[PDB]
């Protein structure tokens, strides 16, 4: 599913993301906009280390979800990577919250650092009623 900007913002707010671990909704939005363009079936294969990024947040198979094919990977979210390709994003959000429960927090994603950190992200939630 390819969510519309404001549609993503309310779905994320409803799922308890606004301010989760000090991370604002605009920050989560900027991340999903750059990670997948708000597309839940987005995927990126990393031939360099044979892992795959899944869903709206492009979560990686090496640490967060089990896809059966990543060498010496773990499943810290205790979910099959299939759960991260659903139109319903509850499972992906649960996994993303788990990710930010570690030291780096939202810094976990290099895209966020690249185009969300120290940036004007208000534009992402402007007019969405959140």
């Amino acid at each position: 599913k390819v969510f519309e900007r404001c549609e993503t913002a309310r779905t994320l707010k409803r799922l308890g993301m606004d301010g989760y671990r000090g991370i604002s909704l605009a920050n989560w939005m900027c991340l999903a906009k750059w990670e997948s363009g708000y597309n839940t079936r987005a995927t990126n294969y990393n031939a360099g280390d044979r892992s795959t990024d899944y869903g709206i947040f492009q979560i990686n198979s090496r640490y967060w979800c089990n896809d059966g094919k990543t060498p010496g990977a773990v499943n810290a979210c205790h979910l099959s990577c299939s759960a991260l390709l659903q139109d319903n994003i509850a499972d992906a959000v649960a996994c993303a919250k788990r990710v930010v429960r570690d030291p780096q927090g939202i810094r976990a994603w290099v895209a966020w650092r690249n185009r969300c950190q120290n940036r004007d992200v208000r534009q992402y939630v402007q007019g969405c009623g959140v």
